């Protein structure tokens, strides 16, 4: 599935992410627009060999197993393929360990170059919410 701005917007803050360790509901989407252009079914491999899954591109050398990526530890208790799904539901909930982890929203590179320090809340603006 692919989102609509405001769509994910809503979804994002019914799961609880709005204001989730301090992050604004804007940081959240302004990520999934540059990690995934808000497609729940993207997927990117790295050159570790891990791949990144869904929505906010949850990598498979930490939190999820796909059978693919040897020495890795699955921390969301997931297979990689349940981050693909168009219930944001399971991305959602990984995502919510992540950033709970220590280094907050820069595990997300995209949102470290292209949110962190911007407008975020210009990514909510005009929705209803
Ligand atoms: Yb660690
Ligand atoms: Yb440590």
């Amino acid at each position: 599935k692919v989102f609509g701005r405001c769509e994910l917007a809503a979804a994002m803050k019914r799961h609880g992410l709005d204001n989730y360790r301090g992050y604004s509901l804007g940081n959240w989407v302004c990520a999934a627009k540059f990690e995934s252009n808000f497609n729940t079914q993207a997927t990117n491999r790295n050159t570790d060999g891990s791949t990144d899954y869904g929505i906010l591109q949850i990598n498979s050398r930490w939190w999820c197993n796909d059978g693919r990526t040897p020495g890795s530890r699955n921390l969301c208790n997931i297979p990689c393929s349940a981050l693909l799904s168009s219930d944001i539901t399971a991305s959602v909930n990984c995502a919510k360990k992540i950033v709970s982890d220590g280094n907050g929203m820069n595990a997300w590179v995209a949102w470290r170059n292209r949110c962190k320090g911007t407008d975020v809340q210009a990514w909510i603006r005009g929705c209803r919410l």
